[PDB]
């Protein structure tokens, strides 16, 4: 049972972000005390409240129409890698933890009776928390489509395989390339971001490792990229390699 | 709304953490997910309750993952909170010397944030059962509330609930009783009612009218608010019901409290603990 909101009860009310999918503002519920987030404009919201996971966006309830989820204080994972001012550094352990955290969500969705795939991966909608937690969110931009979508499974892996080189550079994929319809031709020729030693530098934690999963993940025929599954198998063993305190020191390097 | 059924089989490397009234509680990972999980080991009667516990959506409210429907065993299955309860952090004090008051203030705003929640309940629903011991505790020291009261301590319970019945248990001032206990604990550091031998003769005490030491040995001149602080917890720990707030006065009390501290010194308090 999905708790029903009502309007007045989101007191301080500020708009976040529009959208296709719908406006989003900021709130504070009176009776709660805490900051929540409503997006205006029903049987898909339940299926959104089996979508009930540590990574996925969670649901507080139902305005009768906006759907209220809990407030992400960080904003989106676009902003980390980005905002090189606001965060200069952004250490490998933290990285990883968010690569990791986003796979873990998409493998819990994908795992789902019946199995439900996202289709909108991008680092704008990989929200994080007040701890620097991934939230995967929002269920006008191309460089995480695959080129076969220009309905299936290999879909997610294609736009984690591009947010992956993203993570790791901290640079736009096809920065120099202004026409979204030159990507779009570039991509389906099979060219894909750049890796060499200026995009993924050498003193990457398990360089060869990611690159192999990016390039897996990227292939032009679907069949050949990796499930979550394999692709959290691989994982494992790296995230591993990090002591507890390195991603608590990373996240006290941000504040 | 649905809430997922999960074979035991799915269940790897379970460990045993704790024996208690309601089950056995033990960490698994489940094998498709890919994540650490908790299990308590306890057939229409629990799917309903778990249901019940199931509408609870909040930050600070600890998360069902899904039912383990076997005809051997019947479980619940929770998100794992790796550093344990509240009760752990408090005592052992080889393990942890130092708990620096901003975290100990956050605990508390969270124990009450979570509480007020399941007061705003429609229907309310009502913990009857609070104590150090189920406050969990998750990676980055942020509360969960657990164990609902659907051999142990008698240290948190209000005396009119000492003989129970009709009016004890629709009762909204069982909480907030509970609360002033643990909050004099968060602050102290100290065992309530540790110097009475028997929980029998503490029982007598309470009834009476006596409560745990408020005084300098026990609660420093250094703690933050120690003024308001003191107020708050007399008042929640009142042998009236009537005379014990809302936790929305509570909070509301709390919130400036809370302003002081900058948001470093949280993330600051918990690098020394780790
Ligand atoms: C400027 S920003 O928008 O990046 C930004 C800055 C600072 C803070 C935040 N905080 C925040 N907090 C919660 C949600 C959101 C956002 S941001 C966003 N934008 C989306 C597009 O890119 C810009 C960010 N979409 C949301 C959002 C809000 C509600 C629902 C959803 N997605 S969903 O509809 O699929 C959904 C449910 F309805 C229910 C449960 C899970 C679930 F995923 C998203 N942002 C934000
Ligand atoms: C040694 S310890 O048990 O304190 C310990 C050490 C290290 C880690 C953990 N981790 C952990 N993680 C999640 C839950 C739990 C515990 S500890 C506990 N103990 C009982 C109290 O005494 C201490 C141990 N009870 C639980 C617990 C597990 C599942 C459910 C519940 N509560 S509930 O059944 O009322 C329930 C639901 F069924 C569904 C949704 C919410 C909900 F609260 C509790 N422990 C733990």
């Amino acid at each position: 049972a999905l708790p029903t909101i009502p309007y007045h009860k989101l007191a301080d009310l500020r708009y976040l972000s529009r959208g296709a999918s719908g406006t989003v503002s900021s709130a504070r519920h009176a009776d709660w005390r805490v900051q929540v987030a409503v997006k205006h404009l029903l049987r898909e919201a339940e299926i959104l409240h089996k979508a009930r996971f540590s990574y996925i966006l969670p649901i507080l309830g139902i305005c009768n129409l906006g759907i209220v989820t809990e407030y992400m204080p960080n904003g989106s994972l676009n902003e980390l890698l980005h905002r090189k001012t606001e965060y200069p550094d952004v250490a490998w352990p933290l990285r990883f933890r968010i690569l990791h955290e986003i796979a873990l969500g998409v493998n819990y969705l994908h795992n789902m009776t019946p199995p439900l795939l996202h289709h909108d991966l991008k680092t704008q909608n990989i929200l994080l928390d007040n701890e620097f937690h991934v939230k995967i969110a929002d269920f006008g931009t191309i460089i995480y489509m695959p080129p076969e979508n220009y309905a299936s499974i290999k879909h997610d892996i294609y736009s984690y395989a591009v947010i992956t080189w993203e993570v790791l550079s901290r640079k736009q994929p096809f920065e120099d390339v202004t026409n979204p319809l030159q990507i779009m031709y570039s991509v389906s020729q099979g060219h894909r971001p750049v890796i060499n030693e200026e995009s993924l530098p050498y003193d990457i934690p398990h360089r060869a490792r990611m690159i192999s999963l990016i390039e897996s993940g990227w292939a032009q025929n679907p069949d050949e990229r990796p499930s979550f599954l394999k692709c959290l198998i691989e994982l494992e063993p790296v995230l591993r390699t990090f002591e507890e305190i390195t991603f608590l020191e990373a996240v006290i390097q941000l504040k």
